[PDB]
């Protein structure tokens, strides 16, 4: 288990070192998506909150094809707003449940130190 919080001030610089192996390893999900929304990372814990399996998803776009109840200008375009200034970094919480049972979570979206890369973390809540 990767000694992250959730919600830490640098966990933007933490996670920079994390192959997909690593990621499997924290105590949240964690999804890396580009400015578009293509998922390019998404952890073992993630897939345990959703029920989508991690390697399946890779390559997919979170707004339009995996996760339509975030097509929202409260998920998704608080996303894009963060995207289009460069300083992504906001926690809210929100509620999961296309195709699955509704789940509350907190999320935070964080932008990633590898440039066109950002986070979406989420926890139970
Ligand atoms: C609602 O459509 C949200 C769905 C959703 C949230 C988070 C994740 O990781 C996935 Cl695969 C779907």
């Amino acid at each position: 288990m990767e000694h992250v919080a959730f919600g830490s001030e640098d966990i933007e610089n933490t996670l920079a070192k994390m192959d997909d192996g690593q990621l499997d390893g924290l105590a949240f999900g964690a999804i890396q998506l580009d400015g578009d929304g293509n998922i390019l990372q998404y952890n073992a814990a993630e897939g345990d909150i959703t029920g989508r399996d991690p390697k399946q998803v890779i390559g997919k776009n979170f707004f339009k094809d995996v996760a339509p109840c975030t097509d929202s200008p409260e998920f998704y375009g608080k996303f894009k707003e963060g995207v289009a200034s460069g300083n992504l970094n906001t926690m809210f919480e929100y509620t999961f449940d296309y195709q699955m049972t509704p789940t509350k979570v907190k999320v935070h979206m964080k932008k990633a130190l590898s440039g066109d890369s950002y986070w979406v973390f989420v926890k139970r809540v």
